[PDB]
């Protein structure tokens, strides 16, 4: 019964059918929507939920989950550090001209001249292979400084988590290093996976890092700098395999800040709270924010108990619909709903993003609102068959602001 | 295995020349040979013509949609074929001589509706609301449309779609279409897959197309302007649910062009060969004479039993790399192999180019070739956390032409 956007938990349940029409008058069809009311208060709430909990904690912005530039800045004017994955979003943030060069760069490729920049600028890095090591060491002589680096860690004594991304703790990886000149040990890094709802698996990651900065605080005399605990959080939108049709609630934030940090207060504790707690979630803070709008372009059946339609957006611009049950909502006063099959604008056989839901009888101009879609959708975009289409931030004065023109040849 | 010795169009390239390819414009880097393309181009026209005059070959933009390697087509006779309002613009906006173009797809908007009716496009429509907004704008120009109809080949088991009206009371459609004004018949389009192999569905498509363009003219005494078979003929990478590793030969056009349209030339003789029959093959004809350039970039294991690496290019590059086993050659020296994991330059699970295949002992700075990428990959690069790599020509003189510039922040 929460078909309608209007009787639905959405952030956008409060845009009209007048309004809608004008975003899309102005910005074209289909077209992102991204609420900047929602999407900040989400963002402080995190600050505040971890901070409660521990004093030296810092919120990282995960870039590639959401990488506007304009976003960007509103999270990191909230205090956010920006964190970045490869050397082009480094250089983005570089171009950003931030005041605060504060950064985080993590990766499994890190070219030389990123790297330069970032021992200058003393980023955080965090390193998940060993010839990455060396070449920080090398570059850390020519470049006459010593450089701290963090060592991502593999949590693969828990099932669940278990990755060749990352050192696996399952330690001759530490022994090298101290001997290595140039370099010095500062941090650890772990990112156990994405669409975590089972947070045990955030509590035994974090007791096994916890056992493993206690160890190595004996068998090597060092305190860590910081420990950064990554991000993975679950997101609103259940999986296509998933038995619950409605979204789930945005996850409690207070309650999975308690449940990871919990394990990590004991070492957190003896080192006087100097040791920085780095988390990076991305999905959960920014999915829910955003939505896409869409328009009913072509029928290829309509019957009393099923319709079958062309919309304007399909999975190139919405990718992760072939994962996820993002919620779609309409615009019709209609209480009877059929089962409905919803494609895209292509004739290919996978571009559908609902072959199993229920909605009213719907036309050539109808609308449809895609909730849930902030995370890993927009910047993959591209220009295959159609090209990208318009961003729009509605701003905290209700005002809309293109943060990515439609594009045309 | 080693890129000399192979069947690759670029058997040929040396390693100073790939090495100064990539000091150039970076790596990844696509490169595309032309001579290979434009010699295959030319067989496919020789192929149709010589089995019937009045066959036209139809350019595939989507297939692989850079403006130079439109032209060429265009300049060896290929006429543009779009599926989309974009890609219609697109052509437009070359400006070529002859605007002889061929619209396709599920999503025709209206201002490149009210433009296709006046440049005498062909205009082939797969589900009847189309035709009504059709019949509607060309009422306002006082004009009869000619269309052609998609037809799904739904009495061949294999090319059975929702795509088209359904060949198995299609006339019921047809029926319906001569009592609308300002609308008349003028062709046939069928499409019927994707890296086909089995000719066996070319050759009954065809029949089966033959004998309803038969039945129409002895219907209502119509003989249609084009019938359009589409494209979907295999190329070279088996898909990784195949048994077989090795890529398979160039597929023979001749082969193709002699059966698919053997069952037709009753009907087109029939009609002193007026009717044009257009073919739209894209992946047989561009795949292989395009590769990627990557380079080694770090390790994570080596043993003399296996190996496992990180590239710079990844699924985010060559999307289609998570479908097809494309070849991978290296340019190494040696005879000695072992199991080989190539992973991209993202953490995430499904990010490698390859999990099984053999290769000799690399290290960083080491480089690969990824061969037939020519189809549906250059135009799905995007900006998610690696920005879209230079694409070069390599001219029919051996000389470097960029065709997309490396993108920056
Ligand atoms: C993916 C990723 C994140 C964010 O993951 P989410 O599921 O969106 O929360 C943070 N840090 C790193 C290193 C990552 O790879
Ligand atoms: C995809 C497509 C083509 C090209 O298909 P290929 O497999 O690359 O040969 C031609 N015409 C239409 C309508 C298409 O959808």
């Amino acid at each position: 019964p929460m078909s309608k956007l209007s009787d639905s938990k959405s952030v956008f349940s409060k845009l009209s059918n007048k309004q809608i029409e004008t975003i899309i008058q102005r910005y074209a069809s289909p077209c992102f929507i991204i609420d900047e009311n929602a999407l900040l208060e989400r963002a402080r709430l995190f600050q505040q939920a971890i901070l409660n909990q521990y004093q030296n904690s810092i919120a990282a912005y995960s870039v590639k989950t959401q990488s506007l530039n304009t976003i960007i800045q509103k999270f990191y004017e909230v205090g956010f550090i920006p964190e970045v994955v490869s050397s082009d979003e480094f250089e983005q943030i570089q171009k950003l001209q931030l005041c605060d060069k504060s950064i985080i760069f993590n990766g499994p490729y890190k070219n030389d001249a990123s790297l330069i920049k970032a021992l200058q600028l003393n980023a955080m890095i965090n390193c998940d292979h060993f010839d990455e090591i060396l070449r920080i060491a090398k570059i850390a002589k020519k470049l006459n400084i010593t450089a701290k680096i963090g060592l991502r860690i593999a949590d693969n004594k828990t099932p669940q988590n278990w990755s060749r991304f990352g050192f696996a703790l399952t330690f001759t990886t530490i022994d090298k290093i101290q001997q290595i000149a140039n370099i010095q040990l500062a941090g650890l890094h772990c990112h156990i996976g994405t669409n975590i709802r089972d947070i045990s698996r955030f509590t035994a990651m974090a007791k096994n890092i916890a056992e493993l900065a206690e160890t190595i605080l004996t068998k090597y005399k060092l305190t860590l700098e910081w420990i950064d605990l990554g991000g993975g959080l679950a997101g609103i939108s259940p999986t296509l395999s998933d038995k619950r049709l409605q979204p789930y609630n945005p996850f409690d934030l207070e309650l999975y800040a308690a449940t990871i940090i919990a394990p990590l207060k004991e070492y957190l504790n003896k080192t006087n709270d100097k040791t920085k707690l780095i988390f990076e979630l991305g999905r959960s803070l920014v999915d829910y924010s955003v939505a896409l709008l869409t328009t009913i372009v072509g029928t290829r059946e309509q019957n009393e108990d099923f319709q079958s339609l062309i919309t304007d957006a399909g999975i190139h611009t919405i990718p992760t619909i072939s994962t996820y049950r993002h919620p779609i909502y309409h615009l019709k006063t209609d209480s009877y709903h059929k089962k409905t099959l919803l494609l895209g604008p292509s004739c290919m056989q996978h571009d559908f993003l609902h072959d199993d839901i229920f909605l009213p009888k719907l036309e050539y101009g109808d609308k449809l609102l895609i909730d849930g879609v902030g995370a890993y959708n927009i910047s993959r975009n591209n220009e295959f068959i159609h090209l990208k289409p318009s961003v729009i931030l509605i701003d905290k004065n209700q005002q809309y602001q293109v943060l990515r023109v439609r594009q045309t040849h």
